[PDB]
């Protein structure tokens, strides 16, 4: 069975913390990555079952808006993406968190 | 249970007395300092929920104040799950293991 | 000869459906992640020329339909010329050369 | 005895250099440091006794100021810093200027 | 005498565009490729004046058919001094050498 | 008694014409380039006062000339504090030792 | 489970090659470590039940053994390390290994 | 007051049983790994002075019986001064702060 | 199914000699050098069994005529686990990919 | 007043961590400093006084020969380092250890 | 066709030697210096064959005027292999490139 | 003409001490400090050719007065080629270009 990816971009950092903690709170994924591109965007990317994923993602975002000066910029799940991507861009799982698998 | 605080401030000098005014008001440590672009940093303390919600309360009436910058955001995670630190700059360093 | 596709987004998370999109679309190997600042970050494709017009379509199409999406510059070069690919990242790296 | 921090935000590079030589010119205080946060704002960092820290401030907000195309963002005395400060954030002494101090 | 040539574009395809085209154009070899933010990267050429000065009409024509793509200033020096070389990053690297 | 000039641009290729203006017009070492976002950048020179005089006048009348160049902040300091040499980037390199 | 751990080293380079390769060959172990202490000493470490690590570090020491100059200088295995050696020496799992096991 | 144990030992397999063998025999954290060529590395322990005796004599005489390497050097450390920790590897990291 | 072959020799030139040996007597790239201390170095290729074989015999032949040149240990895997590929450094580069 | 440098070398680590350990209780020195060369060679460099520098040399000597293993293997104090050594050779000090002064 | 030259020297200053010797005696570049351990370190110069052979036979003499220096081992290879370059430190340097 | 003058000493305190005699013996720049592995340690020097041979001569006598002090090997180049200061670490570094 395939490994889900969510995001969830915030403009601010402390949004992009609890995006991150309520998604891990809410379901079965393990955060493996936190991006910055500039301009306040900050993003952070869990791993997962396609289902978990997407529970996780929306929890996220309720309470990334609730957060006191919370900004949320942009979200997405990919249920099955391609495995060219992981040597590419940086959503694969670390050592660190591989204990929360 | 280990709780973490967070102001994010527009500006350095904000930033900086944003962390004094939060160490200051109660027993929390002082463990990282972060950067996103746009001008925004943020301080991030550990400690006791109680001691957290107690300086991040502290730290905004005083870094709003200061000439220049403003306070953006800020939020306290009382349980934070063991996963974020791994990934998110929130973790104590040695550097500053003396404080707790 | 190989053509380069590339797709330019404003945020994170449409990149990599830019990115997922265009792989999926065509034999086109993604080989790069560009960030320049300012929240402007691109995704580089190597293949068939026909190809990477295939999946550049895909990708374009794609990331305009994710939550917060945003689209801010594409274009394919069928024929680069060789000195681009020792000055600027639009070259094949090992770890993707198993999807050539 | 307390060693105060004084810190000079500009936008723009020529005035926070100009900040800076106008604080160590104006009172007893050591340049310490020079801090980058990104969108065109730098901000020069200098440490000693707190009345001399005010002075030297002082100074360098006047002469930025002056700089043609000078730039003020904030500035902001801490005049008993605490001690973790140092730690985490670059207000501390390096050993290139402990020779000023 | 190597004259140096720079576009300087918003966005990263143009740049990629612009590159190309200053190669195709003229006896120019790319040596560099400078991000300074706010979405503003440059690419450096070097070569004959006359040489360089094809490349950046090409440059510039050919950066404005990428959709998205803006040239925000473009400059030629014919005669760099040679202090220039040890300060800015428009020197030729040993990867580049092959294209003299 | 060194002095030190500054030429702040807003885009790269102008900052290069600004410090190519500085070093041919007068006798004064280009040192550095700064940047420090939002498209700022800085090229720092040293020299006698006079000198740096002449060639920051030179290097602002030049960068205002390039197509879509644009000078943001100037500034000349005669007799800078030793203390500036150990924390800001103003300090002679070996590469431009040569030029003295 | 506990996961134990097994070390050959060897004096020169293409015998703990060959040690690793016969390791991962001869059992249910993963190679996760490559470490060079100097002095022409290589060692490899794999991980995995005791049993199966007891039984590949007996066929990387005979296969290295028989190298064109091959030369082993140390082996040992330990059955059940503790939890700190992992955050301090390198015997423990990488991501790009992590697929081995 | 915190001890400094340290084994020293001829190659590498010989130092990690010296290390797992230290943490079994008494309430200390391996802080440590230390390489100085000569196929000579050194593992580090903290604790108690009592419980640092009790580990390094139990990480020798396990660490002699590895088939290959020999234990080279040993030094109990019982006040070690302050000073020591800012310039030799013999201090906690965070990694291993768990272990405390 | 990729080959690996080793010579290593006590001398930097006559590794340097292996390689070029090795490179021109059959079908197969040099992908690493590697160093161990002692003097030890290695280089290693890939490619067909019998090649790397041809490749391997040609090599310690023309290593051992160096002056001063001493061929320690060599071998050839026929099929090498792929687990040795993330750990050892026996991998294909993208700087040597135009060579297979 | 000048600041001279003291050096103890020897062979083997647990020796060094002694020698530095016995200099600074000995005498009012700071260690600034621990070089490595190979061979197993390993100095711990001291700065104070020419004679506490005199005083802390001599106790690390007696001690670290006393070490299980140890090796003494070469010594040497500078009373008056020429200035342009400091910026070569790694015998300055840092600001970690700047409170020792 | 650019022959190699190579030169191992146990001790430096004689390696620094037969650098300077062998490029005062021959039309050669010196691109290179390699330390491998044991004392050993090798100078790597490139140029024609014949100026190559010269270079390495007066770095050779001119090692044995050094109080203390070996000379432990040369070679020259007059076609290196393309493939060699990639990764074997034997390449020219921007920093060399004036010399050719 | 900028003479170079070495010492290589096995071992690191008697090293510290040629450096010191090398500089307080004439009119020289330490510049340099070389590490080869196995307890060789080479300290360089630049200056007038008379210079170089005082202080190199003080170096060697006051390294073999060090308690455990040899002396491995020394040479003076009077009139070192422009090549190798690009390769090898004997040019000036800006920390020491005060003490011409
Ligand atoms: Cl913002
Ligand atoms: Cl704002
Ligand atoms: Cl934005
Ligand atoms: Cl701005
Ligand atoms: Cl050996
Ligand atoms: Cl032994
Ligand atoms: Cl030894
Ligand atoms: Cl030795």
């Amino acid at each position: 069975m395939p490994i889900a990816v969510g995001m969830i971009e915030t403009r601010g950092f402390p949004a992009v913390v609890e995006a991150a903690d309520a998604m891990v709170k809410a379901a079965r994924v393990t955060l493996v990555g936190y991006e910055k591109i500039g301009s306040g965007r900050v993003t952070v990317i869990v791993r997962g079952d396609v289902s978990e994923v997407q529970a996780s993602v929306a929890a996220g975002v309720d309470s990334a808006k609730r957060v006191n000066g919370g900004e949320v910029l942009s979200t997405h799940i990919i249920a099955r993406p391609h495995e060219n991507l992981e040597y590419v861009l940086p959503i694969r799982y670390t050592e660190a968190v591989e204990q929360f698998r």
